[PDB]
């Protein structure tokens, strides 16, 4: 059975535990998932053989070669997702945290180059994915448009109405090319 | 039976239904409010007369002096309200007209803050059906965005996208709030 | 049950939350508050009757003529609760982003005593959340922590590491506030 | 029950009838009212006697310093208001006589709100009731007509030609109203 | 009995009250009074046929050659008297505001006798009487009396002291021929 | 008896005395005087009545229109009188006393004729009677006396121990008219 | 008991006639005053105990320091009285004497209000009764007429006239409120 | 107990005796006093406790924050207010002789009213009394006496003589009080 | 019975040691201390829940906004408070650190009255002692010897000679306010 290659990247980087959350699943249809999670049975049939063999191509398929270094020649799934969680793992503090003072470095920029700010706020949708984990985009709007320039201070609040009932964010970026529009328009 | 303090300031002709309405409740808190709300009651006795005797010394407690002389002990309760009415609350069509009239001419460019405004609008409103004059939510609204500027104006087009079945005089007041807001802020 | 001079004045809708909240207290010592809240029954018996004509005069009192004006004559204290939360707590965005600007608004340099930002914060954030913001309690510090000066940076750029579950909002505050009184100490 | 502050000035000797009814009217919601206007029994039940001592201190408490004086410690409350009643309401063609030149030789101008008018002719009737006569309905309107400015003249003219069922002096206050709105348009 | 000049002015609109009045003194010695006075019987006896014709022809005589129209040769005296009496006898409004205007307007000037004066205060105040207004003792009184310039300043302080029941308009007469003795003499 | 004109005028207020005597005299010549002469008896008889009537009738002719005002409709002739005599004859200490000042004052100047004197006395004494003065034979004729210049010495000395028999007012006049006529030739 | 909030003002040397008398009016009502005045016998039970505290509570709290030297431990209410009676009162000539003194100099200039005047004047004589003068009810007119000024002074000669037995001070005081307003018309 | 405003004041030593005073008055009336100057009953009573709590609130309100920090919420107040007391208010002789050389220096330079001297001459008393040094008749007497200004001297000459017995400081402050309206009536 | 006037502060943290202690001796005069200072009871009766609001409304009634919406309704005010007070009352080891500087720093001055430093050094140590150092009596008096002036040197030592059954603050107090008064003296 082929391995159906997935934009998620094998590991060498922030939350393993997430991608191997996400492995966690990939592993589970063939339910190799069941035996990492298993007891090593008193019964090791040849489907647990077959599905060890599997995850451990799984996990190297999914994993870069300095983290193929931990794999080694046959280490047992488990072992090495125990290894890589021991080194790696800060559980808990980081994550939010490492977001917000990002955000408190990564605010506040209204009219310098606004299609750079699209890219600031694809790196705040980066961060969140990465380790900020609380709130979602109508947070998220909120303190973009507040990094903006006038044009929102007159129309959203009030006039653009319950405009967020759609919650068309892509209107709001078309909002900010119709910013670009009047620009460019009134000279 | 028991009273206690009034925010209520002693009646003087102005804000006369609001005063009147306050007071209403205030007697019918005392359940005393019946004998003005039903028509000659069956039960025409001390105690329903001292309900309405209460009424009219509650009402001295508000009457100032003319009103106080309007409070002749012979007058009922209810009669008493209607004098106050004929005086203060008497639907003169002349009263409308004149009301309509100043509405009309009755504008803000920038020289009252939104505050201002609003109790403008506010007592414009309350002399126009103290006039005896049949107002309705959209003619509350309209007028009130019909006095301001452009820039408030961007708030009648948030009403041309809004459904009126949301807005409510209360409702426009904090949108026009949101509104205002966007003027101290976007300087 | 007590009828003395209280900080609750004739509500202008600005504070709604705390000032409803404080009339909330007021009404539960009255007594009434236990019939606006608790099930009206079927038969709205003279005590129940009492005691929302009451709560209606309460109201009156504590409330301006705006509101009062909007409150219709037989609409229970119930539905002047909604229309009040119809008004300030439908919740959109916008309120949220008044909040975050007034936020925005004092940075708290090494000038004003901290308690004073302290209290600050924490009503604006408590009012916030009471516009419905699903916001966690340090990412709320967070806000705060964007407002201070250098001489906080020798801890600050630990504590941003140091988070939720390690440091939470007393853990957070008091920590800050070991900081600001050794920097004031140290100055 | 306790006595805090009610609609009533103190008392020095001025407007006695209607201060005195403020009284009254307090008397009435203190329920000792009856003391003066019932008969008082020499029995003085123990609730009478209370009630009794009661109403001469509420008196005394708005009453001035002669007042106290006036109101000796032995003679009853109801005695006491009989003795001011001798007093102030010796009712005297002096009265009679100064008033009704004093209003009379008042003039509504054509400048001075006809609120304020209507105050004034309706203080001018009580104040001719009260002296040591009364007054009779079309000699009321006659008076009310005189004080009329020049502007109504035409408006006069046509009202000498109507009878008093055409002229019923409620309608002819109210249209006089109205020919003020006139004029204030005019203006 | 001879048609000796009966000088009665021939009416015109003036003095209608006095006039009549002559002329019901006139018919009554021509005894003719009662072709109008009394309600005629059936009885157009020859005596009451020559009684109404030359009542008329008199009336005629002492009527304006401008109201021999009200006076065509058919109606009997009654129904012209009637006509006139509608002319001015109809309680006219005008005639009785106008009367007070000018009552009102002029205090005695000193270059008139008091007692023409006198004349022509009670003449213009029968004539008020006539015009279908009430007058009171006390109105008369105090019309009078004020009426009158300062100088009159004792006898105006005694008033007030004095009595209501001795200051009759005979005996206020008379107290104000004291004071025009008193006047004259000071001079 | 005709009412052909008699030495008498419509009155004017003035020379009320004499008027009033001829008046009566006419009255009495009338037989018509009885009416007034006689109080009301039980004797209202038409004769009575039509007398009455009569009498008013003849006092209106001599009365001019202003004292109609006193002849007020229904009063009789007798009442009319009575006010009139009060308001002209007017008895009171004050008018015989200024009366008397004017009396003593008085002094003959031989350019006004002895009569011309005549009529000034005479009319002092009019005065001076209708003020009530009780005045004797030897008042009238030595006020008289002491106007006139030293010629009128020589009858003057046949008063001082000499009969005041033949000495009436018309032996007086007399007396008066015997020495103007020889002074009359002396000048 | 209801301690109504009594404007009794916390006295410490003036007035103390009118202090102690509101005072002995709220004993009155307080209904203590049977008990305090009454007798001290062993009979003074649990409520004559707690009726005493009550009144010397209330003469404390009415009163100033002054009195708590005065207060010499535990003398019962009544003791407090006699005291302070003879702290001030003590039916002092001397006092007696200044009292005389100020009244006889003083003099109502005509800018201090009549008011002013009247209880300067009222005080004057509660105060020589106090200090233990035998006045009289003509003592007081008479004084009270003689510190008037010119204008006052013409209308007191108009007074004069009034017997005693006509006039009662309140009375006398109710007639120069008159004249005042007279005297407001006068100018 | 009621909670009517007292007139005493949150304490920190100012007129430490009399601020106690009306305190114990103020809890006496309470009934409280009883137990905190009276007795210790053993048996455990709920009202004791009640009336402690009570006394302790109304103290703690009537107490600055050092006397609270004194009032440890675990003791009786009672205790903390002798405690106080002692510590205020114990047998210094240093305080007395203090009194003393300051009554010495307080020879009047009387600029002061007279009356107010004496109030704080009754001031001196009451803290020599506290100071420990309790004064005699005769002792306040002569103090009382050498302190006063230079005519009150001159009647002092005559004082001296004066009979102990009539010779009360009471009656003395009397007789120096009546001395000085004497001294301002003799100047 | 209610709450009446405490001028205990709507409030914010100021002086919140005894503010506390203010607020903790009102709990315990209403009963409800108990439920406070002991858990929230372990069966919460409706007297107890009733109790622990009442603490709750007052609490409520001295707070001020933010410090009302930490007094959310949901937690105990018990619990509420202690939060408050760990932010404020930060019983941890540098408030003990900075107050000991700060007390170190401190001397008495010759304006700071004895009485006034007291009061300061106490306030101070109330201050360290609710911060948590294990301060006793020792260390008090330890620490006043510290602040005390060079005029205070010979106190100090008799101070040091007064040993453990001499230590007592009060008696330490009342020794140096002898030093002061005779300070005061001898200066």
């Amino acid at each position: 059975m082929d391995k159906a290659k997935r934009n998620i990247k094998p590991f060498d980087g922030e939350k393993y535990a997430i991608w191997k959350f996400r492995i966690r699943a990939l592993l589970a249809e063939q339910d190799v998932l069941k035996v990492v999670d298993g007891l090593m049975p008193n019964e090791v049939d040849d489907s647990w053989k077959k599905a060890e063999r599997c995850a451990k191509s799984t996990i190297i398929e999914y994993l870069s070669d300095s983290f193929l270094n931990f794999a080694t020649s046959d280490i047992t799934a488990r072992q090495i997702l125990e290894n890589l969680d021991a080194v790696y793992e800060r559980k808990s503090l980081a994550s939010q945290l490492a977001l917000r003072k990002r955000l408190l470095s990564l605010k506040l920029s209204s009219e310098m180059s606004l299609l750079s700010h699209f890219h600031i706020f694809d790196e705040l949708i980066s961060e969140l994915l990465a380790a900020g984990a609380k709130i979602e985009e109508m947070d998220k709007i909120s303190h973009l448009l507040i990094t903006l320039p006038s044009c929102y201070d007159g129309i959203i609040t009030a006039i653009e109405t319950l405009s967020e009932e759609n919650l068309t964010l892509a209107f709001v970026k078309n909002r900010l090319l119709d910013q670009e529009i009047k620009i460019k328009n009134d000279h």
